[PDB]
């Protein structure tokens, strides 16, 4: 019905092998394994506990380890399910628990099995009214025309991402018609691209930090409209931005440990409408 809904959430444990191994594009501090595994477990009792999402948690896997980063490996529009083939040849092993997980929950599969395509998941998104596929490291123009022949309803635009970025590191969904963005350059110039694309004017939102951006818009029953944005303490002059909201459901997550290794919020969760 309407957009945002969702029922079930697909999240993943994190390995012990996360702190080392996973993939980061900067050089910076080192991970601690459990102060990310707490972030993490804060943000499943968000969507679990107080939203009130049906939540498949999938082991963690020590040969994968960026296991967690869920939304690379499938995107999910209303209840068709694109398992997709990821940039990273050595992530291509975590669509497999989520193929089992997706078919549990008897969504209609499509895989990604051509050997030239590769799509993230992060590349992908999702207006509600159309598609956007950052063209990445991570993502060729043959996954994002897999992507089209998948969700044939919806149009579906490429859009050129800089250099060891997704393009949802610098944007998201915060509401219905209303994107947030950040204020670099790479994110101001490929909200450009993306406005002179499509057919909608879509309202715009700039928080200062890109990392910021990244945020999780809900349609949650008896509550309304719910973003979970980053904290003040992480971020303060974005979070005041987002404080502008009125009409929104603020709830502040910190995602301070796995930002080391580009994780940002949207990147754990596969969120799910299923109706009757």
């Amino acid at each position: 019905a309407a957009f945002g809904r969702a029922t079930h959430a697909v999240v993943r444990a994190l390995p012990e092998s996360l702190g080392q191994h996973a993939l980061r594009s900067a050089k910076g501090e080192e991970v601690d394994v459990a102060r990310a595994e707490r972030q993490h477990q804060l943000y499943v009792g968000v969507l679990g506990s107080k939203l009130g999402l049906q939540v498949v948690e999938l082991p963690a896997d020590e040969s994968l380890p960026d296991c967690v980063f869920v939304e690379d490996v499938a995107v999910v529009c209303e209840e068709t399910a694109l398992i997709t083939r990821p940039g990273a040849p050595s992530r291509r092993k975590e669509v497999d628990m989520m193929k089992e997980a997706l078919e549990k929950l008897q969504l209609n599969i499509v895989e990604m099995k051509d050997e030239n395509a590769t799509l993230d998941g992060g590349d992908v998104l999702f207006t509600g009214r159309e598609f956007f596929v950052g063209l990445s490291k991570r993502t060729n123009q043959r996954g994002a025309e897999i992507l089209a022949d998948t969700f044939k309803d919806y149009a579906v635009s490429t859009v050129p991402v800089a250099d060891g970025l997704h393009l949802k590191s610098f944007c998201s969904m915060a509401g219905p018609n209303l994107i947030a963005i950040g204020s670099s350059e790479s994110a101001q110039k490929a909200l450009k691209i993306m406005q002179q694309m499509s057919d909608h004017r879509y309202d715009k939102l700039t928080v200062p930090d890109d990392i910021a951006a990244n945020c999780i818009y809900l349609n949650i029953p008896n509550k309304g409209h719910v973003l979970l944005h980053r904290t003040p303490e992480e971020y303060p002059e974005s979070a005041k931005v987002y404080e502008k909201l009125k009409d929104h459901m603020l709830i502040p997550v910190s995602m301070s440990e796995l930002e080391k290794v580009d994780g940002l919020l949207t990147c754990c969760s596969v969120l799910i409408n299923k109706k009757v």
